[PDB]
């Protein structure tokens, strides 16, 4: 019968929405430290995934991405290797290691939206905007002190998070929460009448200098209560900068078994 | 821990992507019949899904919906409940009973593509257009002898599918291929190192008069070989008409133990 | 007759003329309108209004519409091109007078295609890009409204991912009677931007078989928010009125000079 | 000093002025290129100059050009909303003369946002709409390929849902040498359509402060597909010669008249 990584199947597997993984992503980043109500954030962690170090800690992300398979054949194609995307990471921990929870994420484009839910990524569609830094002429700014660079995020035509980073300096120090592990949950609607926590593991994690300064966020109505939960008590510092990382599969932390 | 009937969890249960069913479906359709080579369908029927009684019946499907979930909630938001479809549908048996296969579909919003996996039914993003019937001026085609209705469908920005249908007459005959279950598979990526065939269970199934006459279909280059041998032979009637029909969840037809 | 250079009724230019962005008018339009009468701040109004508009016959008269539309040329060839022959619309309508007869004045619009954005500007009507959508009438199954008392129909309008206007109409009854700001002659203001160191004309749309369904017509609903500026809010209704469901078409021949202001 | 109705630099006008879609020039750029050197059908390419421009030096040197720009007024306001001031673009060059000097005739544009669109009828740069795609250089990672000997970057345009142009440069080295299509002045046609019952004018963009970063040079690929008619497809490559990848900026001011055709 025919067959494939995902839907559809066809007879030689080629039809197949998902390639399987790895993966590699090139990324350009803009994000924001914040800090976030912890009993808020405590709500969000599923059973196995225990408050961070620094329970308050989280960040808003926003990033535009490259990715291909091993063969690298999606990146002839800009328009299928492109992606836009933010997320909220909440800052946890699993056996006693620190990781982070991605509560909420949106992306601009299918093929990664149904990847994401294979991962356990909660990514749903929407509108994701960033600026890019410049080299020549007046329209932008330089990745260099005093260099402004903004993301937004519109969901069903509403308008729910603007950030802003102003830059200072540059320093060889990613940010805490982009260099710890994701923890995801896995799980499907049962359409016919068991969610697993996992771990995306990654090789090959690499930034560029981080341009850091001062960070700015708000979160405006319009995707419910729970998500306006999370929203700052107070912003702190801002990052501008490149990531790649090559995703190769999940591994399980637990089945509740 | 935070819960919801598909990702995102959340305290509450309300940022869910996807609502329980049931969901109810009013839709447009423009149909064309067609002749598939037999032993090309066959290689896109799982085990236990046999060829139709006239293996070589199909069909290209263009639809416009609205649905919404049973409290009619989303009604009220156009931009949340509308969607557009394309869809192949290939004549089968399963049991000695008739029934369709989709082995592919595409639409041009989030939550349908999604949902369509949860249901096993193998979605994914298009561009898709549809001529709509009018009642008053010269820009259009009315639902009456002599209205034609045309269809498009691009992925990735290449035109794969056109399809017209010229009206002559009005019957109380619904579309075979339209008018019998459809068996799904049911199967996603294993992220940690099993199908299952399902059935569509559903409810208040309704249809307008069907207006029927010559259909025309073409399928472009843009898919690759697998979708390819699936164009049409022959090109039969084409049908327009408008189909409800309340979806409840799944049966399972195997699970293959 | 003695031309030389690519030629074209607009840009680009070529040497057919086949590759202009526009046909030449007149072009055929079929709609389904969901549309909201309202009550507008009068003074607020008269200022969007140029020379040789006069206030309405009720001055603080005023309508927000949503449309969805085919349009075609006189050869009906964009008809079988779904993608190319369609688009969305939202507008607001004022009530004026031109020398004593009823007209409407289009202070803003939006469209959500490219071609009729452009040629909104050639006849004067001021459109911008927007993301417009907008309820449709069903007739079998549970997954929306019918033409019929109790019937519901919203529309909303984003722009730049910031949500603007949105309208709501539920029916009680039909109607003979079109909604009279979709009933009277549209004035523009016909100005382009001046590149090399403009002049505007006030113009009429001059429009033939003009036809209407039957009118749903019961209670209205319209809100607008913040994000398009000081200047628009301004127009926002003091209070609202009736709401009307419809199916409409017209046909557009070019504009009738009002006045050129010489 | 003396002014009534509403104002503005374009529709909508209001009466602040602030409705207005475009803002008055001067305008920034700042943008990412991709572009391909081909040879054309000189013939062909001259039907589409008009009269006053000349065919080029070389007559049969032609470019197509994928770039992504940002933009913004002197104010910089339109920086801090990325999703209003970015926009992709895919043109046709060709070489031509102006009373004996260099410049290059667009032909074909097409952007894929409104604002960018309007604006360059404005300047009479002949653009429609369409769906842009082009590679960016990474520096980390795999997923991509750096600004260094063996990168590849790719374009593709689709107009309508139709792909029409595939275009890919792989680089081999770095110069300081401009292409030289994208380093001499473009010479538009303004004319708009007429709508009460046109007269071209043919004029020069005016820029300041033109910027290249270094120059990443190599192979050429580019191939036209069916989809926008045959006037277009008299302009598809006989040959197609080098590719460039890099980083341009511009400051436009305005038109300077080169014929009125008095
Ligand atoms: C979704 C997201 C991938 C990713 C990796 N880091 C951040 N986001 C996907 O495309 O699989
Ligand atoms: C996807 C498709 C639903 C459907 C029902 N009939 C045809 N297509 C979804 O929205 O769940
Ligand atoms: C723009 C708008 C046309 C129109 C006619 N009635 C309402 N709107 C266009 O497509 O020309
Ligand atoms: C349209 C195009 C501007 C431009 C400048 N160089 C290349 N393209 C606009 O946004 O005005």
């Amino acid at each position: 019968g025919p067959v494939g990584y995902s839907l559809p199947l066809s007879p030689t597997g080629e039809s197949a929405m998902l390639t399987p993984p790895p993966w590699h992503f090139s990324g350009e980043v803009v994000m924001v430290d914040y800090r976030v109500d912890p009993d808020a954030a405590r709500r969000f962690l599923p059973p196995g995934l225990e408050p961070g170090a620094d329970p308050g800690a989280a960040a808003a992300v926003f990033a535009t991405w490259q990715w291909c398979s091993q063969d690298g054949a999606e990146l002839t194609d800009p328009g299928r290797c492109q992606f836009g995307e933010f997320l909220i990471l909440l800052s946890c921990e699993f056996e006693g290691r620190p990781m982070a929870r991605c509560p909420y994420a949106w992306v601009d484009q299918a093929v990664p939206m149904m990847r994401g839910w294979v991962q356990g990524m909660p990514k749903q569609f929407g509108v994701i905007h960033q600026s890019r830094p410049v080299t020549v002429g007046k329209a932008g700014s330089r990745l260099a002190p005093g260099g402004r660079f903004d993301g937004a995020l519109s969901v069903h035509g509403r308008r729910v998070v603007e950030a802003s980073v102003t830059v200072d300096r540059s320093t060889d120090q990613p940010p805490a929460l982009h260099d710890v592990p994701l923890a995801h949950t896995l799980v499907f609607p049962e359409w016919v009448p068991r969610p697993r926590l996992v771990a995306s593991e990654v090789s090959d994690v690499e930034f560029s200098p981080i341009w850091t300064g001062s960070g700015d966020l708000t979160f405006f109505d319009g995707l419910g209560d729970d998500f306006g939960a999370l929203a700052p008590l107070e912003v702190g510092s801002g990052h501008v900068f490149s990531y790649g990382e090559t995703l190769h599969g999940g591994r399980l932390l637990s089945d509740y078994s």
